């Protein structure tokens, strides 16, 4: 009985459901149109998950996270717009950005990518420094929201990211990461699954996760941008990634990251957590280099 949120809700049938776009063990994601969710466009493209199970208990987690969901409302927070219990399976709903996870979004931008890429909003191949710095400074500033909440991400990683049109950035995810990019996890339990290569040492060696366990995340967030997606440690295993947080090792500047950032990702990566400089005093010198972007190229 303590004061609680309030799921705006939503009409079964205002939502007709295009395609699926993603599953994991417990839930697809799919596309849709939502009619009348916003009163000044009648239809809208959105991105609605819909839950696998009904179950007792798999049930009064959805409204534990709708309600928690509906509190953090945020410019790079993904956007939730409620809720449909009317029968089943249950479906909460998202505003749809139109690029995916930002791994995958720097992945098809990268040198190495495959193939070239389309987007009315963004050049295929390679991303300008100021593109980096931008994506950058908009997940800093999620996560300056999050943390003047006081709230404890846990799972920072640009897979837990989202790309719109316009290469707006929001962090969000849909709880399907450790299905989707399940190497990126380490499964140390048995059902317990640790975004290890993110972790700093006393996450991994005390499991105390803070504000401070989250900067250093970040740092590993600004080292996958500037590598286009690339999983760090990828030479390592699990095991010899621990061994390296563990014993002090930090990861390598990329080839793409200007000396500035890497120093913004090496405060990050102080072994002491009060060493780390706070998410908002990085997102203002992200922010900065952002606006004005230093001249680079590489040896």
């Amino acid at each position: 009985l303590v004061p609680r949120g309030s799921v705006h809700h939503i009409k079964r049938r205002d939502i007709v459901l295009k395609w699926e776009l993603g599953e994991g063990a417990f839930g697809k994601v799919f596309l849709a149109e939502c009619h009348n969710l916003l009163p000044e466009q009648d239809k809208m493209l959105v991105a609605v998950k819909a839950l696998k199970e009904a179950s007792e208990s798999a049930r009064q987690d959805f409204q534990r996270e709708a309600e928690l969901l509906t509190m953090l409302q945020h410019q790079h927070i993904v956007r939730f717009f409620g809720v449909c219990t009317e029968g089943r399976p249950l479906l909460m709903v998202f505003e749809y950005m139109r690029h995916g996870d930002l791994n995958r979004f720097l992945r098809s931008h990268g040198p190495d990518a495959k193939l070239l890429a389309g987007g009315e909003d963004v050049a295929p191949g390679p991303l300008g420094l100021g593109q980096l710095l931008a994506v950058a400074s908009q997940v800093a500033a999620g996560m300056v929201y999050l943390a003047g909440l006081h709230f404890v991400h846990r799972d920072l990683a640009t897979r837990n990211c989202l790309v719109g049109q316009g290469l707006v950035v929001k962090i969000g995810d849909f709880g399907m990461s450790r299905d989707i990019y399940s190497t990126d996890y380490y499964r140390v339990g048995g059902r317990t699954m640790l975004p290890i290569r993110w972790m700093p040492p006393e996450s991994i060696l005390y499991r105390k996760f803070t504000t401070e366990s989250d900067v250093w995340s970040f740092g590993v967030v600004l080292w996958e941008i500037f590598t286009y997606g690339k999983q760090p440690w990828y030479q390592l295993s699990n095991t010899e990634a621990i061994d390296c947080i563990t014993q002090g090792r930090e990861l390598e500047r990329p080839r793409a990251c200007p000396p500035e950032v890497y120093a913004i990702m090496r405060g990050c990566w102080q072994r002491e957590p009060q060493q780390r400089h706070s998410i908002k005093d990085v997102h203002a010198r992200l922010q900065a280099l952002a606006q004005a972007p230093p001249v680079y190229l590489d040896v």
